[PDB]
């Protein structure tokens, strides 16, 4: 259809939403990292951070640091099996403190992960991850907080499109889904980015020991012009990924503004052979920089097939509004 349609459609689509306690859940997890360690910090994450917002359907990341990890506010996360090995370490105790003082929760530690998680399910629509030592999930998400903070409207977008990869099974949340709603965020910036709706921010200049450990509510403004500029925003977002994106030699990426080639990190077919990361192998069909994890391709899952599904996807969203018009 139309931008406005798509537009209308969209608002319509969020009607329910736009009407948050985090705090709180913030608090009852501190009590339990209190309970295993006084002097660690707790820093919050993901979606929560990076919109402003806490959505329905939305866990909360949560990340325990050292006073140290946070101070080098811009090392780098080890990616080693020590560290991953300290991580398991410090969740488990945690795990073990969130049970005993909350025997509702079902207390998974996981470990099917390249990142130990620990995720807690209260029942309540109560939802969390907890990792650990690690500055990049609380780093990235500053860094695409930022980039929503310039272009607060932006956000609408990118819900649109998370909120849609999950219905489409796209989203690695959903069985058979290949890239986190975290791929589709760096997706929407990137898109954002190529059509200077957002100002390049170097992702070096995201200092963890500047950010807030619960940063503030950001208030998320319904779109007024009745959803043309999402409309607008929304097709031409799914414009640019099935035909101005080369995903064959293009990767989207936030470490630098413009072009990045598959070709320059080394993200080629040769390198699928070598490139394996969880115990598989990781795919550079559709290739995302994570802009602070060493050669780390957030669209690793993306397979050839999934690749397919995503264009198909692409192409359908385009005439059902995000699958809104139906
Ligand atoms: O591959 C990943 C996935 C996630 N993350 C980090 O974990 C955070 C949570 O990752 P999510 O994929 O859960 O993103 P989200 O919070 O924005 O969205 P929903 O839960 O609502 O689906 C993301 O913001 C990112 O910082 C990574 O660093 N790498
Ligand atoms: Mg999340």
């Amino acid at each position: 259809p139309s931008p406005a349609v798509v537009g209308r459609s969209l608002v319509n689509s969020f009607k329910q939403f736009v009407s948050r306690h985090v705090d709180a859940t913030y608090r009852l997890v501190l009590d339990c990292v209190a309970a295993v360690d006084p002097l660690m910090r707790l820093y919050t994450f993901g979606s929560t951070v990076v919109y402003g917002v806490h959505e329905k359907g939305s866990d909360v990341d949560f990340v325990v640091l050292n006073k140290t990890d946070v101070e080098d506010g811009k090392g780098g996360d080890a990616a080693t099996q020590v560290a991953k090995g300290l991580q398991a370490d410090i969740l488990a105790k945690l795990a073990r403190v969130i049970r005993q003082k909350h025997l509702s929760w079902n207390v998974e530690e996981v470990r099917r992960t390249r990142v130990p998680v620990v995720r807690v399910k209260g029942g309540g629509a109560v939802d969390f991850d907890i990792t650990a030592y690690r500055r990049n999930g609380v780093r990235n998400s500053a860094l695409l907080r930022a980039y929503f903070e310039q272009n607060p409207p932006c956000r609408w977008l990118s819900m649109s499109i998370k909120r849609w990869s999950k219905q489409t099974g796209l989203n690695a949340s959903v069985i058979g889904g290949s890239i986190t709603s975290y791929g589709f965020n760096l997706m929407v910036v990137y898109y954002l980015l190529q059509r200077n709706h957002l100002q390049f921010v170097p992702p070096s200049t995201i200092d963890v020991s500047r950010v807030e450990p619960l940063p503030p509510h950001l208030p998320l403004e319904e779109p007024a012009d009745e959803g043309l500029e999402l409309g607008t925003q929304v097709l031409d977002f799914l414009h640019f990924f099935l035909h101005e994106f080369d995903s064959d030699k293009q990767v989207i990426s936030l470490n630098r503004p413009g072009i990045t080639t598959k070709e320059e990190l080394d993200w080629t077919k040769s390198a699928e052979d070598f490139a394996r990361m969880n115990g598989e192998k990781v795919h550079y069909q559709w290739c995302i920089e994570d802009p602070y994890e060493l050669n780390l391709n957030v669209g690793r899952n993306v397979t050839p097939l999934k690749r397919d599904f995503l264009r198909r996807h692409l192409e359908k969203a385009r005439d059902t509004a995000l699958l809104t018009i139906v």
